[PDB]
């Protein structure tokens, strides 16, 4: 197991998120299923001039898991998946432009709904969440396992579970004050206020696509 420290603003940024109320939290949903369509576009996009690449799967899709004894809600995509690297890089140790003036924003009244137009939408997860992890296979690398409660720090580590053939799945472990996200409901109303013109099947667990 390796253990990484996030970037200085990135860790205020968890802090505040974390210890700070902000209503409208119900967008983190959007922002992870924005990230799960960005994923699923570009290995769309490789596949049309190497086919080969969809070897690990030619189905491009979302599925939404609620777990109410585990309390955590999961969200799982067939998109391009990230290498060990893009893990490290992309979810915590690389500064991000618009960190600082985000934080500035909401201490000036900004809906916590900005945070992903100032690209640090993945975020929003621990509006919710208590910890979060990450688990994912890219094309030529293994699967990979990135967790982190914030305080400062995540951890990477090769997942043994079980194997995915290629994408990303974020599993929260939601704050006992935040299980409204594991009614089927509530996670249809949202997907619908917010996430209406994603351009891949989305499916609620457990069995309902959504449309
Ligand atoms: N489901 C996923 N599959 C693959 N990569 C992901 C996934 N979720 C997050 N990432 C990576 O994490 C990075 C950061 O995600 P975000 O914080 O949402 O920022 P962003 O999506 O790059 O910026 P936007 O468009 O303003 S939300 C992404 O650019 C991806 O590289
Ligand atoms: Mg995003």
């Amino acid at each position: 197991v390796e253990t990484f420290a996030f970037q200085a603003e990135i860790a205020q940024l968890m802090s505040l998120i974390i210890n700070t109320f902000y209503s409208n939290k119900e967008i983190f949903l959007r922002e992870l299923i924005s990230n799960s369509s960005d994923a699923l576009d570009k290995i769309r996009y490789e596949s049309l001039t190497d086919p080969s690449k969809l070897d690990s799967g030619k189905e491009l899709h979302i599925n939404l898991i609620p777990n109410k004894q585990d309390r955590t809600l999961t969200i799982v995509d067939t998109g391009i998946g990230m290498t060990k690297a893009d893990l490290i890089n992309n979810l915590g140790t690389i500064a991000k432009s618009g960190t600082k003036a985000f934080m500035e924003a909401l201490q000036a009244g900004a809906d916590i709904s900005m945070i992903g137009q100032f690209g640090v939408g993945f975020y929003s997860a621990y509006l919710v969440a208590e910890k979060v992890t990450v688990i994912t296979k890219h094309n030529d690398d293994e699967q990979y396992a990135w967790e982190s409660s914030a305080g400062g720090s995540f951890t990477v580590r090769t997942d043994t579970g079980e194997p995915m053939g290629r994408g990303t799945k974020v599993i929260l472990h939601l704050k006992e004050d935040q299980t409204e996200y594991l009614e089927e409901r509530r996670i249809k109303e949202i997907v619908k206020k917010h996430s209406q013109f994603i351009g891949y099947p989305i499916t609620l667990f457990v069995e309902k696509e959504r449309d």
